[PDB]
């Protein structure tokens, strides 16, 4: 059910898709390559299963948080939607091994070959991103699709980068500023994205 | 040298630092490994030279655009500074390879990435933060500094050259041009910085 996947996850996170071998994953899992192949077919499908498992929980949480929003008596807005989308990528219990590996794996996604990345994002990222765009468009004052759609692209870029867990803010401020917590990071991303979407909207026409 | 660098650039862009071999780069360049070693020392130093060359021209152009800004009788603002920082990454083969190489930077080992960004990205980013702080209405360092981090995330992603907007809109929306991309990033970042400021 799970042990091979966990090991595969670790090896992919460390070496990427190309550098990972089924040899190594079989060794680390104490099984044969043939058994891994039996269950998962190709290295590419194993990689997809690792992403399927990780993103299934994340998207389930996004859906729960979005449902919560829709049950609020006093309504919700763009800020809330963005937060909802971001939270499940950054919240964990602070130990959080399972979290780390999949965070690191996603943070490397841009370096994976397009042959695996294209079908991956088509199956596992696109639908939920389109739904997020759609939800934002249903808000009051939101009737510029370009602004929201570009906003979504830039949001993704921020997610992948922050998933690295590098203290970039600290590096750039000589240690004077740091993220306080995962929630501070989510908060700052949310505000930044919400404002950016507004400015894209505002800049089209007057 | 110039030829070896170009080949090294291509191989690093395709395979990353770890997966790249001096063997392959020597083959593609029609020289021996020993000769590459002679000129560049280690694979790590070769990698750094590829980045030094690429970022030297980029930063030189940033500096020229910033000087232009400071000579304008009517002054300049945050929007102008951000644009100035972004444009040389997106205004152009030579272009493609370095763009792709930078877009993979997050997957490189920290042993090479740490000294790399220290030597080649940090100083100019701090200078960009500083220039924005010198503008009217800008006296929130956190907002600008977070803005700069998010700007970097956007740059690396857009340097992939993937039509993500097209993928997500069933082909209904696309980047018109490199300038349209720069424009949209600039507006987004400028507004985001404002919102961070406004929220504190
Ligand atoms: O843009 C990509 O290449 C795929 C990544 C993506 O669409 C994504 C990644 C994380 C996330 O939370 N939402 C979308
Ligand atoms: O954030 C990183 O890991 C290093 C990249 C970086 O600091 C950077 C990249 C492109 C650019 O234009 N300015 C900074």
């Amino acid at each position: 059910m799970e042990l091979i996947l966990n090991e595969a996850e670790k090896v992919f996170a460390m070496h990427g898709f190309l550098g990972a071998t089924l040899k190594q994953i079989a060794q680390n899992s104490n099984v044969t390559q043939a058994l891994i192949t039996y269950y998962y077919g190709t290295k590419q499908n194993l990689f997809m299963e690792v992403y399927r498992r990780g993103l299934s929980d994340i998207d389930k949480k996004r859906q729960n948080y979005l449902d919560e929003l829709k049950s609020r008596p006093e309504g919700y807005n763009t800020y809330d939607i963005v937060r909802t989308y971001l939270r499940p990528q950054f919240e964990h219990r602070e130990a959080g091994q399972a979290w780390m590996h999949f965070a690191r794996l996603q943070s490397r996604l841009a370096s994976e070959p397009e042959e695996v990345a294209v079908p991956l994002r088509k199956e596992l990222y696109d639908h939920t991103l389109k739904a997020f765009i759609h939800e934002i468009m249903e808000c009051e004052g939101e009737d510029d699709a370009a602004a929201v759609s570009w906003g979504a692209v830039f949001m993704v870029s921020m997610i992948l980068y922050m998933l690295r867990g590098v203290d970039r803010i600290g590096e750039l401020t000589d240690g004077h500023l740091h993220a306080e917590s995962e929630d501070d990071i989510v908060e700052r991303m949310t505000i930044f994205i919400t404002g950016g979407i507004n400015s894209l909207k505002q800049a089209t026409q007057d």
